[PDB]
């Protein structure tokens, strides 16, 4: 109930929620019925359009009219975006050649240059090149600003997922909005988007921009904006917010568009019809730019061009039906489209089992259109699994694809021709970043970055300090001519031990053998050296990974390799080797196929044993830095040693071995060498981050060593590829992934063909940044560089899609 008894007379559009019970007027008031009676008249009038006409021009202020081409209007804040245009013979800001802003020029009592963020639902990366020719104001600031040529939203690629994103710098896992449609079995409540509950504060996690202004004293407008405000509305109530009293008047803007999503949704990404709706927010763009010029504000705002999500070719005869799967179909809730969550219709069926249901929807028709996951086995990479909101289960499905549950749901809930949702690599899903103004770069183009990064810039141009999110402040310092935020290498908690030869052969009880017994200072001061390091500056080329929680390691050098070896976790927690564009790849011998030798420089109460892996019925092992590619035949015993191996199922070393053996010398022959760190990540509770040795779920039965969730590489080489990743004077490259270390190859369909069909498809869907590893692993990469540490904070943000070009 709301009592609208009052009036908005002089309150429209008032940046406060009045005191309860009051009559509302703010962009909000139409969702909550809150509205006063008066709201639509005087706050929502349309009488004479949006334009100035040369008639106009001079009238006596009729206050009835939309906006005005009165003499006073300058003064009151409201003229018609194109008043100075049609009554002043000035020139709209698109026609003018666009000149660098090397400071901002605000007028007097302006603290600080405005942020506005006008946002554009659905607009694909590739809108930008392929509708540039009806988008002239769009299109200036691109080129005049700084602009990447496409920005990755997060997964679900949905619309509140990724606006909120962007409002927050984290993760829907973390700000709690997952999808579009949501069940919460703490509340017991549904977030549905038409309703009222979703405006209830409980879902929305973390702290949005406009709060972190707010409680550092920067004002801001209101962020939503009721449906059927017109655009032309909502650009004259942010240019009147703009000339309010300096104590009054907000720091940070937001508007909002729902095209071209809208349109996109019916007729296609690219259909005849997606012009017009280009072309009209073109036109609002446009009004703004004229009207911030008005006010002698288009040398002084931020503006910030930026879209939430793509869109892709999506129809109702490309539906996968859970029905052709299930015989169950009716136990199951399918949150359905263009990703599928499933949980029991009730959790009073103790009949319900997902790890069946999961069954029954692997790998059942040739050319299936979705992939089923428990979310934890989900690409790292989405970040997509620590909330309580998320299902256990998890369909990802197919660009261009539906998931529905029955047949029935597409046809008594074809109707629309475009959707987004998928994979947030998928290039369809693409979306936009323009900065323009004084605090951001002229002419610049930078490379594509992640929106999860934009929150801190956003704080950064506010002389806000950001909220703790999942941006890397400083990773975007590139984008920016001023404001830069200058991060300083987080400190090195745990230093290493340099452990010397200090046990015998016979002090080892690990039920492991090697034939390894087959015997001159010349070869034999040169293996002391290098255990001592002699050969670390090519092995380790970045300096050792910091260790940034508190634990005990060691150091070991080898000839071939360099490893920091845990003795918590009785296995390296990192081993460094570069393998040049030369190097051969050689066997393991026969008479080595099982070797495993005891390091006598570390106990055997910190080592592994072989015996362990024999009782083990489904555990085997593998080694970090891989044999086949040792140096010399005598090299190669390094590789063996116990300090070198790692607990591997046997479907999971068929991936391992692949890699090690076939795609490290292809990758060091297509980028002039590699740099590769490899090794095991810990994450049993899903969470993105390092687990402590307390929260480990599965060890190597019968003895005390840990059993990783995932293994991890690095693979870094030069970006001059005419310079060996050895000797590289420059900019670096890098792709990496974290591998899912499970005992069964049932994510790949393919898995019984031989490797090369196979193995490449599931580590390219598992590559992932080097900031995901360090958040997995309590490890800080690349510490020792010629590179500035902004620029090593991008290049760790990077991700490496495998998708062609944009
Ligand atoms: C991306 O960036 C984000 C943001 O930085 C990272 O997330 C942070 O990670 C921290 C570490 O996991 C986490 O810190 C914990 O906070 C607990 C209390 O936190 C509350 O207050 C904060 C601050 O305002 C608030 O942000 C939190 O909001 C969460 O919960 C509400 C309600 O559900 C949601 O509205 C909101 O969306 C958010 O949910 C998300 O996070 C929670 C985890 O908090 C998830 O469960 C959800 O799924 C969702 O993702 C909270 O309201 C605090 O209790 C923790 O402290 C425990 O552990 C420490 C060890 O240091 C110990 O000292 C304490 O005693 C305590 O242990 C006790 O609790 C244990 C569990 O109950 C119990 O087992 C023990 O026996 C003890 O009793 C902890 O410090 C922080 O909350 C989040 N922040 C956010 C916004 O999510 C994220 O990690 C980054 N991701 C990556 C991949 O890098
Ligand atoms: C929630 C955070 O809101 C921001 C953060 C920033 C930032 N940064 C900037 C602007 C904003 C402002 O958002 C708004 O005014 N709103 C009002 C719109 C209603 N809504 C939908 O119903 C909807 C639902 C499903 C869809 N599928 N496809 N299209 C869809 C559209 C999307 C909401 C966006
Ligand atoms: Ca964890
Ligand atoms: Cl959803
Ligand atoms: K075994
Ligand atoms: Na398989
Ligand atoms: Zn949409």
């Amino acid at each position: 109930w709301t009592a609208t008894s009052g009036s908005c007379k002089g309150r429209c559009f008032e940046l406060q929620e009045v005191g309860p019970p009051d009559c509302r007027c703010d962009n909000l008031c139409k969702s909550y019925s809150s509205c006063c009676h008066d709201f639509d008249e005087l706050c929502l009038k349309t009488a004479r359009g949006w334009e100035c006409t040369k008639d106009r021009c001079g009238e006596v202020r009729n206050e009835e009219n939309a906006c005005h081409c009165s003499e006073d209007c300058l003064s009151r804040g409201d003229c018609c975006t194109n008043y100075q245009v049609v009554c002043k013979g000035e020139s709209h800001w698109v026609d003018d050649d666009c000149e660098e802003i090397k400071v901002p020029e605000c007028p007097a009592g302006f603290v600080r240059p405005p942020l506005i963020i006008f946002s554009v639902d659905g607009f694909r990366a590739s809108y930008m090149k392929k509708g540039s020719k009806v988008m002239p104001n769009i299109e200036k600031l691109r080129s005049c600003g700084t602009h990447a040529p496409y920005m990755r939203p997060v997964y679900p690629t949905k619309t509140f997922p990724n606006l909120y994103t962007l409002a927050t710098g984290l993760y829907p896992e973390s700000h709690g909005i997952v999808g579009n449609s949501m069940y919460d079995p703490v509340f017991d409540a549904s977030f549905h988007l038409r309703g009222r509950e979703k405006f209830n504060h409980r879902w929305w996690g973390g702290q949005p921009l406009w709060i972190t202004a707010t409680k550092q004293g920067v004002r801001a407008g209101t962020f939503f904006w009721s449906v059927s405000i017109p655009h032309e509305r909502r650009i004259l109530t942010i240019l009147q917010w703009l000339s309010l009293p300096d104590n009054e008047r907000p720091s940070v803007y937001a508007f909002y568009s729902e095209q071209p999503d809208f349109s996109g949704h019916k007729y296609g990404p690219f259909g005849p019809e997606m012009t017009n709706p280009l072309r009209e927010i073109d036109k609002t763009v446009g009004q703004l730019m004229d009207g911030l010029k008005q006010l002698r504000l288009h040398r002084c705002v931020n503006v910030i061009f930026v879209g939430d999500h793509g869109m892709e070719d999506v129809t109702c005869d490309r539906t996968e039906f859970l029905s052709n799967y299930l015989t169950n179909v009716d136990d199951i809730t399918l949150v359905p489209g263009t990703l599928g969550r499933i949980r029991a219709k009730s959790i009073n069926n103790s009949k319900y089992d997902p790890k069946t249901i999961i069954a029954a929807l692997t790998c059942k028709k040739p050319d299936q259109h979705f992939k089923p996951y428990m979310k934890q086995h989900l690409p790292k990479r989405l970040h997509y699994a620590n909330n309580r909101r998320i299902e256990d289960i998890h369909l990802l499905v197919d660009r261009r694809w539906h998931v529905a549950r029955k047949p029935l749901d597409v046809y008594k809930k074809c109707f629309f021709q475009g959707d987004h949702g998928f994979d947030n690599k998928v290039n369809s899903m693409q979306t936009v970043f323009v900065g323009y103004g004084p605090t951001f770069k002229y002419r610049t183009k930078v490379p594509p970055f992640e929106n999860i990064e934009l929150y801190n810039v956003m704080c950064d141009l506010l002389g806000l300090k950001p909220a703790p999110n999942n941006g890397t402040h400083g990773s975007l310092n590139h984008l920016l001519r001023t404001n830069t935020f200058r991060p300083t290498m987080p400190d090195e908690v745990s230093r290493p031990n340099y452990p010397g030869i200090m046990y015998l052969q016979s002090e080892f009880d690990l039920g492991c053998t090697c034939d390894d017994k087959v015997e001159n200072k010349l070869e034999e001061l040169n293996k002391r050296l290098h255990t001592k390091g002699s050969t670390k500056e090519r092995h380790l080329l970045y300096g050792r990974p910091a260790v940034l929680y508190r634990t005990s390691y060691d150091i070991l050098y080898h000839t071939d390799f360099e490893s920091g070896y845990s003795e918590i976790f009785l296995m390296p927690l990192w081993t460094s080797y570069t393998i040049s564009k030369q190097a051969e790849v050689s066997s393991i011998p026969e008479h080595l196929t099982n070797c495993v030798r005891p390091d006598v420089r570390v106990s055997p109460g910190f080592s592994q044993n072989c015996l362990a892996y024999k009782n083990d019925k489904q555990m085997s092992y593998g080694f970090l830095f891989p044999p086949y590619l040792s140096s010399s035949p005598e090299a190669k015993y390094d590789a063996f040693l116990v300090t070198n191996m790692v607990p591997m199922y046997p479907a999971f070393k068929r991936v391992w071995a692949y890699f090690q053996r076939v795609l490290v010398k292809k990758y060091a022959s297509e980028r002039n060498g590699v740099n590769v760190i490899s090794g095991p990540i810990f994450d049993y509770n899903y969470d993105g981050l390092r687990d402590t040795e307390d929260e480990i779920k599965q060890y190597v039965e019968g003895s005390s060593i840990p059993v990783p969730t995932h293994y991890y590489s690095i693979i870094t080489s030069c970006l001059d590829f005419t310079q060996p990743a050895d000797k590289c004077d420059g900019p670096l490259s890098v792709s990496s992934f974290i591998l899912p270390h499970r005992p069964d190859n049932d994510e790949s369909c393919n898995s019984s063909e031989d490797e090369s069909k196979w193995v490449e498809e599931l580590m390219k869907m598992h590559t992932a940044r080097v900031r995901d590893i360090e958040h997995l692993t309590g490890l800080d990469f690349y510490r020792k560089t010629s590179r500035s540490y902004s620029e090593i904070l991008t290049l760790k943000t990077y991700l490496h899609t495998y998708e062609s070009e944009i």
